[PDB]
């Protein structure tokens, strides 16, 4: 023994090192059993998803005991094989005064042992503001005076070379600033959803909803996390506010997501995801 354990799919080992504060969280991520993870191509290449690395960042983050993501930036896109597997390792360091504790994503290909680890994410696991209100999901829905945005269109950005899994915006309006967004997987990926805390196509199709919305040249980005919560685990279809900052987006977009279920519920929240315009 000797190991904790973790209940995820991708994570399944967990130490407490002796040398440091700090733990080592290890993985396994294979193409064969979450096959749904192929459908987010990228310019030709099967690309994982940066809402992949919030799941991996927040189920680290319930494992060593701080729930919640303060901040999280991807510095590098990981690349995954068809047809094969790649292992994960969530290197988690000391607690500082704030009470939260930086860390690192890395991954290797699997199976060789002598290749060289690859840094991916770093961020900081911490205290957040788990929201527990989403007033605006109880009520009328979509709220009153929303403007129906038209997901159904073909936009380079979005649907070239990506598969069905990441076209999972079934209904969106706009009323002012908020962006609101029914978000639902396919019926083949929805099974595993109640295995991740968030299913990273799930929330993927909250992103969606906001680049449908404001590509409606250059293509926001997205590469970067602040103030992430999850609230109830396993959701499959919910409801999405997403609210843009105002604050000149043009070189850099904004925007605050939350999440509830189709009852009206919290379910997650992002207090903050960055994206940079770019060719």
């Amino acid at each position: 023994g000797g190991l904790l354990a973790v209940k995820h799919p991708w994570l399944s080992a967990a130490v407490r090192l002796a040398d440091r504060d700090g733990y080592v969280l290890s993985g396994r991520l294979s193409t064969v059993e979450h096959a749904w993870v192929l459908d987010h191509v990228v310019l030709g290449t099967v690309i994982l998803p940066g809402t992949a690395f919030v799941e991996l960042a927040l189920a680290a983050a319930d494992a060593v005991g701080l729930p919640s993501v303060s901040e999280l930036t991807i510095e590098a896109p990981l690349a995954l094989p068809a047809r094969g597997a790649v292992t994960l390792q969530v290197t988690v360091e000391a607690l500082d005064a704030t009470g939260r504790r930086g860390f690192a994503v890395h991954s290797r290909p699997d199976g060789a042992h002598d290749a060289p680890w690859t840094a991916h994410a770093r961020g900081v696991l911490g205290a957040a503001p788990a929201a527990a209100t989403t007033a605006w999901a109880a009520g009328a829905w979509p709220p009153a005076g929303a403007e129906p945005v038209d997901v159904t269109r073909w936009v380079e950005a979005l649907d070239a070379w990506v598969g069905p899994a990441f076209r999972g915006v079934t209904a969106a309006w706009r009323v002012g600033r908020s962006i609101y967004a029914d978000l639902a997987l396919p019926e083949g990926v929805s099974e595993r959803a109640q295995d991740f805390g968030l299913h990273p196509a799930l929330l993927d199709a909250a992103l969606q909803a906001l680049l449908r919305a404001e590509l409606g040249e250059g293509i926001p980005m997205p590469f970067a996390w602040s103030d992430v919560a999850l609230e109830a685990r396993g959701a499959a279809a919910l409801r999405a506010r997403v609210e843009v900052e105002d604050a000149s987006d043009g070189d850099q977009l904004a925007a605050s997501i939350e999440l509830a279920d189709a009852q009206g519920q919290p379910v997650a929240r992002a207090g903050t995801f960055r994206a940079r315009w770019a060719t």
